[PDB]
């Protein structure tokens, strides 16, 4: 629903609010106008409620995405922001879509769009793996479509919080364990780069397949009995690339050990052999 006559300041500029295009807890997203017309996105966050711990948390996330925008064109640009005691206003890129409602209302997705895509989000997770941050918690929510780019919007790094606000309500995929590892699911640090390559392989699964691996489970606890038992073989129906069927067995092994890394992934001939005559 739109905002038609707000508006807010950040860092001493002036900026018309279009609409609210998205909400979390204690935060809220904007599509906004500044004084010269240019779109930007604005997150909103409060902190009336937040502690030390998830105040340090977010502080932490702001100063990294601030940093790795300079070192890949695939995460989301933070132009400003401005941070006091009771708020953050981040103002950044805008998007017309998020990959998430894309996959939605795409049943057939171009072979080519899905290379892309791929290639996209492998450069953006190996950035943030480069200065040490496994995400943790890739879905394709958190990948931005940016005139046909797709951008990494956070690096899993804040606490997330709950409307103790209330009048709740909250979306399809936020709870989500369809893109969680084995490991994560044993481990209740244990956390390495490789818990990144298991989700990422859940998303290409999802732009192959039309579905995730265990989707089909309704039962939550069997669906996570099912991402750990190794008898349970998951399915890799046959199709014309056979190199886009191996990145997805080699990204979906169980053990972590012998599951493919990202710098493979990037050399891998899914990514790199030209299909084009
Ligand atoms: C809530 C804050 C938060 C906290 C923690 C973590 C995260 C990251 C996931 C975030 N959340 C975020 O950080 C976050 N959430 N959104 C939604 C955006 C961001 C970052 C910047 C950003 C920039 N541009 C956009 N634009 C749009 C992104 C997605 C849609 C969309 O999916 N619409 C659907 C289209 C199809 N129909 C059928 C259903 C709706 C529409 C959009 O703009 C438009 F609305 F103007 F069009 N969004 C965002």
């Amino acid at each position: 629903e739109n905002l038609y006559f707000q508006s807010m300041s950040v860092k001493g500029r002036i900026y018309s609010i279009l609409k609210q295009i998205g909400s979390g807890g204690s935060s809220k997203v904007f599509q906004v106008l500044n004084e010269k017309k240019q779109i930007y996105a604005i997150k909103y966050v409060n902190l009336e409620e937040a502690d030390n711990q998830t105040l340090d948390s977010y502080r932490n996330e702001i100063a990294y995405l601030n940093k790795l925008q300079q070192h890949s064109d695939k995460i989301i640009r933070l132009y400003d922001y401005e941070i006091t005691d009771q708020y953050i206003y981040m103002v950044m890129e805008y998007g017309n879509i998020d990959l998430n409602s894309w996959l939605k209302k795409k049943k057939s997705i171009d072979p080519w769009e899905r290379k892309s895509y791929w290639k996209n989000m492998l450069e953006a997770v190996h950035t943030i793996h480069q200065h040490g941050i496994v995400h943790s918690d890739l879905k394709p929510a958190n990948f931005l479509i940016v005139d046909g780019m797709l951008k990494l919007i956070d690096f899993g790094i804040a606490n997330q919080m709950q409307p103790d606000t209330t009048s709740v309500v909250k979306d399809s995929q936020v709870g989500t364990v369809n893109y969680m590892p084995p490991e994560a699911i044993k481990d209740m640090s244990k956390i390495s780069p490789k818990s990144d390559v298991w989700s990422l392989g859940c998303i290409l699964y999802y732009m192959t397949y039309g579905k995730t691996p265990f989707q089909q489970i309704i039962n939550q606890i069997s669906k996570l009995h099912a991402i750990i038992d190794p008898n349970h073989e998951i399915e890799f129906p046959d199709i014309p690339e056979k190199d886009l069927q191996d990145v997805l067995k080699c990204c979906l092994k169980r053990d972590p050990k012998q599951r493919i890394s990202i710098p493979e992934l990037l050399a891998h001939p899914y990514v790199q052999i030209q299909t084009h005559p």
